[PDB]
């Protein structure tokens, strides 16, 4: 009776793709932005991935440039990085490009290297998290990316047929995303007889229960 | 995680006395009484992803005329047997339903569709119908809980989740058993653990992070 799928099909067909001013090729986003530089969880400490005391040994070495070396093989690459910063040795862009990008403490090797050597910041930008790069100018892809929340990023990474970021609608046609503003979204939604909302926040989910702190 | 939500939920769960639950259900018992495909809400909808489009159309036309071109896909053999049988008016026993895939390509069950043509058999075939095709169960029964749960809770149950909410009750898994607790016990223990809670927001058709509904 409600015919939601036909209504969504009508809604997507009402947009003027060719005349959108802003559009992005998905395959280019993929090539320019490795996924781990987009997802917000990369910015947090990576405790689920390494043994705690090996991380403890690595942090102490980072902070004092002396201490017992961690033995674990998971630590080899972060240890290479930590020794280089202690010893003042250079790391080529090729090193960052063949690394896992993400430092155990959260954020990127490239970003931490360039906090020590700002002369290399521009050169190392393609290996930094989008949340580590400078605030981008209005209208640019980096701008939209930096101001997407976690749900919008995930939809983007997943190639979703549409998603909402900020007040913008992103609509996938073929392998391109076309952007439309809030007012166009509403008018076409109304013409298809539809209402919409962005997915509600759920901080920790267990079954169908959304948990939060009382305060 | 400055809020330590996982450790608060661990506290929360530890506050319940499972002996004092309002009632309890064994997961193995649910599994025996309700084959999963009779629980899931998507079994009630057209099975478009499970068959090729041309064969569904041939099969639909076959059902309405009892003649014409047969769909030939190997997936469609059993639905075709069912379709022929309603056409020719031959009888299907409970044994045939029990040994079938249960779900008709157009949505719903073989048993329900058989019973629409032969209503005298409705009661006898209820164990092979979807829970949304059976009459509403009486208050206090498992089937009543299942019919009134909602989709997300059904999915939580079929996925064996650690806990979920149905209506106002809390279902808490302990081992292989679900224990039900009332909203006042739920709220008290959440309050002791420094936790607030809500059920997942309604989202009838999700595309990306967009939740769609009809403007009524």
């Amino acid at each position: 009776a409600d015919s939601l799928p036909e209504r969504i099909d009508l809604f997507v067909s009402l947009f003027d793709y060719n005349s959108a001013t802003t559009s992005y090729d998905i395959r280019s986003i993929q090539t320019d932005f490795p996924t781990r530089l987009l997802t917000p969880d990369s910015m947090l400490p990576q405790t689920s991935e390494y043994p705690l005391k090996d991380i403890q040994l690595l942090y102490k070495l980072a902070q004092s440039c002396t201490g017992k070396l961690p033995l674990s093989p998971l630590i080899t690459e972060p240890l290479v990085f930590t020794r280089s910063l202690c010893k003042g040795s250079s790391l080529s862009p090729r090193w960052f490009a063949r690394s896992g990008l993400i430092h155990p403490g959260g954020g990127t090797y490239a970003f931490r290297y360039a906090e020590k050597y700002p002369a290399q910041f521009a050169n190392l930008l393609p290996y930094m998290h989008i949340q580590e790069r400078p605030n981008a100018a209005e209208g640019t892809l980096l701008y939209h990316l930096q101001n997407m929340g976690e749900d919008a990023i995930n939809a983007l990474v997943s190639g979703a047929s549409m998603f909402g970021s900020g007040s913008d609608l992103w609509l996938r046609k073929g392998d391109i995303y076309y952007l439309f503003n809030e007012e166009t979204w509403l008018t076409n939604a109304n013409k298809a007889g539809l209402s919409y909302s962005l997915l509600s926040a759920c901080f920790i989910q267990r079954g169908n229960i959304c948990w939060d702190v009382e305060d």
